[PDB]
């Protein structure tokens, strides 16, 4: 159907968090961003609770009118929270130097064992897993095989990007990268590190499910407002594929 | 007897930092605070350059149109700065949490006297304590901010009252020695009034409860929403 | 001290239990009231749960930034969960409608203690009656709540004067008990303001008339405007 | 021709009847909703009265500027009502869920040579039933609305899309047998696109969310959105 | 109390009649007037029905959350019209050229035999009366002497006033005419002609019940819409109090 | 292809006059329609000036920022104001509705060719007959303005889909013959847009419903909404 | 009394010069501000027509709602040109190096008779005059004794101040020049260089009759559209007198 | 592909220069611009610095969140600020009476040697080069000879016309035109005196890359306020393309 979007409400608790009291608290702009264009929530519970917390994740489980999207790194600990939270979705991510690959995705072709295992023990859970990866053919063949029945293509260096011909190429590598995925029966999000001036490049692949955003949004919001912000981001998305 | 606003807005700063890029801008939200009734813009210039920088404090004291208040530690490096900087106000920080002049009467009297021969107002942060108001009045500085900490975190309707009234007394102290008083550190939208109530106060300055508002509203109306609730407990 | 506003958000959850869905949700409801105006969320948990349930309860336990106000019917089970979940306030009602107090003297006794134990704050929703206020005084609670419901629905306008009467004289009556008193069943916009006038008057606690408003303009903007409306009855 | 919404007021009759007031007045609503993109105003006069009213049909039959959809039981009473009311359009419903017309043909088609002698537009509800559909072509009806409760109660992606697919193919199959398609029954803001893109719905029958989404964002924002999606999904 | 604010909402009634459609209708007017700052609703059945209509009385008497104020010419029409309807209250205004006084208000004092009666007969249909009268002395002892506990006083010539002179003898004359009829147990209103810009000295006048103003709101209202043209009047007349 | 809205304020003029001060003034709201989304002014100066005036006229030929369409009667009154104000537009109307101009050839022919030498782009307000479009394509009109009163008005969706028919043919039709068509009178928000989907249409004037949802929601956003769905309609 | 906000439009003529087009039009802009606050609009016709035009003044004075105040030099044309317009009030400023004092007030002191003539010719028309001037004793004593009944003071040393030491000389200065003004009979207005920060003191000078204000006004307005610019600006000058 | 929309705030400068205040300031301005639709902000720095001054591009070049292009005429002392700046792009038009056109564009085709020096070292410094010229052909070749990747069609006589049929014409010489340049290899923008009502068609036109735009927005905002200008104009553009 249409592009979703998700959004990452993990810099409302990064807020709060900087001074110790209850607010903002992540659990209102998970009401406002689902009732002004998200079509998720996503959280990433850190090993070291440094913005959502387990309070977060708890309460919602309980509040969220559409799904959750756990981000997580794949440690004994985390697997064990997702499978007892039941989000709708988990994406793994890298958490420390031997998880991430040179360019910040999950290293999943050269862990094919523990990712197998992860992606399974994650699905009997009824939890649809997620590998965070770099647009490398690599990776991608490698999170079909594992299992997972999607990637999220890390669109950091697109976003990135210090000159119009770097973008491009990297534009045209998640283009390449996506369509390879699809042939191998994945669904592809991506999302990270997008923002209001580029995102619609991305928004136009074919290939793509849901664009997980946060950053950009909740540093719009803060000037603009959550509901607007979220609005906006979505609004730029359909016309894109418009 | 005119309530002023100081916001301080550090934490856009800390939601910028959390991921390298330049958004948000603080210098944005310095022209969005001050055209919502902020009357002053406050930024803490800390060590490890956390959340605001020396970027952040370069441009805004170019494009601020009200005035700055910098927020800082007692060092050298800081006072050097403060010094070429020129901010309106400077406000003494440590780095029950008030900065301990009693405790250092020669390093804050030098303080005082050197951000005062560059133009600067100065305001040392302290706490409702009796011992170092008097000290701050004997060290010079023209203003003292009492620190609302304890009065905010305060757990049942008592032991706010209390440092409510700690709080007021004090302020009517610091007044009747010469000095100006100001306060703001953890108001929220909830306490404000009772500290704007202070016949005393001539400033409060506010940050994260309005940045924390913003991110829900937008800190345009975050900030004239905490202004109005202010004038209104004067009035 | 200002007049405070407590908004009962029972019937977002009347709405949402007409259908079974997860929304509307009183949680959401809550954050909203709470940044507009709000300085207190109220909710009564009914014997047969028709609109606020114990998952309601249970998270805006944790949700709410500013604090709870449980109405309940002065049972065991109730008495239970009230010790259980710690509210910051308690209103304890019927299962004119107030709560009769000079005729169970013992059993609101035991209710306040048992409650303030607990650190709760108990209010005791009477009648403008000074019986009953009497025996509140007596039997140790700190709060009543006057029954405006007589008032909102006066037929005439020499029923609702005399009304209004009748509520200020049994205020200053509680008053002078150390009583503190609240209000606000069956407020209007158009008839708060002769209420919110009254000088020993504590907070009003609104629910229906808000929430009838909020469907057409939403809930922010009714809140809003109920808590200027009665800022404006006090200046 | 362009998708049309009927917006349900069903639901703010509740949250009035929950106290018996005036307010807040589906009267006022229906002006809302009709200036916000409703095309149509849908109103169930329930035997019981549970939330609308004989005034509330009394009087938006002269006040709504588009037309009324009456939701309505098969009974002597009720088609007495409808007859004498004369509304544009009149929905049957059983007092899954759909109006059983494949058992009560000679009902059925009274019904609807009756009403449609009033000169009444009449829509049979029910489930996404070749069975039903065949014989509400059969019976006389014009329109016949597809039950989407089980869609919208579908508990995992696999039961929605097999729900999906079966509304569309039953919609598809209506229209071959010269029938116009509705639906909207419990379709809210995240689950009525892949409703809307069917193309042979004519009117998507709305209520709850968008009341429920109207208390918080009030009621035009409400019916706006909700438009929009549907638009949206069109093209 | 405060000062309260009547909306007279007659034109919105022009408008619709402009045309012979139904809207803008009347009734939706009212509902946004009352949650917007109105204490009561204003409407005009004039004999001609050129613009409020019996149908919009009939519609607006089960629909007003506050209360109606129904102004009319003092004709046995008009009469039994009111004495079926039971409006809240009920303001008697000048309908031909014999009804009026040289400035525009009814004339009362000219008339005691017509007013006494009118005056008995609705205030036995339990309605409040008010006498639309000039600022003249000798109508307001007439208004008191035949019984109406509400006089209106004509602001009209206050709000066409030329030049600031004239507007001053004219506010003046209003409010001595004002603490007068106080003085003899009546209750008074005024509104005729207010504007924003001129309503103020006449809100300021402490004798004020209740100002009934139509035409200046209605016509801001076209620009900004009914919620704001009455919310921001009844903001005015407030600060005007303060 | 792209459709053009031009918004008709007499009635603004009409509610102004209703008391004879100068508000509303129609020069304002010219002003908020332009930037609203309207292409173009439309004004009828009337033989009897109820509503808009010689006034009126003058200011606004010097304040719009697009352009003006005078409406006017066929008389050499109205034809010598025209030629001297030099409106970009002028729509001749009578004064089923439309102009006859079938039956007065020479009259027409004549008007045409005098406001053509002014430099008036001449438009004949007809009913949608095949005999006065002809006439207006022989007289040597350049625009036709379809007359939708009739569309406007129908009573029942049958009569509605017949006269929209009648229209949709009637502007094919005056396209094949050289003539640019307009449409616009009665038309509302919720009729506008099957008229809007017709692909010869090249403006639409349209007022009195604008300005009926004008004075509840604001000059401004009635605007808007109409070109909105305008535009939705094309596309 | 009542605190007044008179908004000169120049700088929207300015904007609209700088291109030749029609827009924006200084007639919208006072349509504008007289609904969301203003009591008067203020335009100066220059003698060079630098910004404002003769069109704009001659429509202008046909669309005001409140009242015009015209800025002018005193010259035989400026003259002609007021009396020709009839606009309520008339604000006499220097425009040239012989009509100009050393800090930018009039120089009425200085051209007396010239003063004592318009003053005069433009009072036979009907028009309040107002000389601009410095908060100087000999230049109030020269304007009361020349006869014109306002004085506006020049309040643009106080909006420059550099220092809050500089800044309160100047109010005191301001403060004392408006109390001995009115100690001659002369009415009070002031308002060049106020802003959205400064202006509450100045409101707060009880013989302060009319703020006019423009500068600040416009360029808020470019920001945050010109109706809430000048609602927020009546806002502080109404609280500052509260 | 993407139509883009480069907003000029000149104009804000404009404003503030007229009074020598620091407000309105061009910097807040161009954050509203860039979160409301606007893909580059563009300021011309004059020789005289009639408006936009050097701080203003020095701290616009720190604070811009998408890029700037910086107007410019050609000259030893401009040529050195450009490469000192790096702005993203550089559009060169005419000053004096010896650069400019009968038309109003840059006279390349007389002047390819300095032009031809000019793109050579601004893109040495890693700066996008536009020539500001007329639709026409001589000036096109001329731009396409030297070097310059883009240039900048000036629709002011577009905007200008005064009958549909001189419009028509004006159109129909710049989409030839713009075809022309995209023939030669030339990427094409066009803006200068675009407005609300006239832009659409411009913006249809297939091989325009960028609309930089001014005036009819600051004329906008300073009634409705910057963001809602902005939002409007990238609206018209994209309904356009669609």
């Amino acid at each position: 159907a249409e592009l979703l979007l998700g959004v990452n409400i993990d810099h409302i608790a990064t807020l709060r968090n900087a001074r110790g009291t209850a607010y903002p608290d992540p659990v209102q702009a998970a009401f406002i961003a689902e009732q002004a264009g998200a079509d998720g929530i996503t959280v990433h519970l850190r090993e070291d609770r440094r913005h959502i917390t387990d309070r977060d994740v708890r309460i919602l489980r309980q509040t969220l009118d559409t799904r959750m999207n756990l981000e997580m790194a794949v440690t004994e600990e985390m697997l064990a929270i997702a499978v007892e939270t039941k989000p709708h979705f988990c994406c793994l991510v890298p958490e420390k130097r031997q998880e991430v690959t040179t360019e910040g995705g999950l290293d999943v072709a050269g862990q094919r064992d523990k990712m197998r295992d992860a992606c399974k023990r994650l699905a009997d859970a009824g939890i649809q897993v997620s590998l965070f990866i770099d647009a490398d053919e690599e990776q991608i063949k490698a999170a079909a095989e594992v299992g997972a029945p999607f990637i999220e293509i890390h669109t950091g260096c697109y976003a990135d990007a210090k000159t119009d011909a770097e973008q491009a190429q990297e534009l045209a590598r998640i283009a390449k990268a996506a369509t390879f995925a699809a042939s191998l029966g994945l669904k592809v999000n991506a999302g990270h590190g997008l923002t209001y001036h580029n995102v619609k490049a991305i928004a136009a692949i074919p290939e793509m499910h849901e664009l997980n955003i946060g950053h950009a949004i909740i540093g719009r919001a803060v000037m603009t407002g959550l509901k607007d912000a979220v609005a906006e981001m979505k609004r730029l998305m359909l016309e894109a594929r418009g």
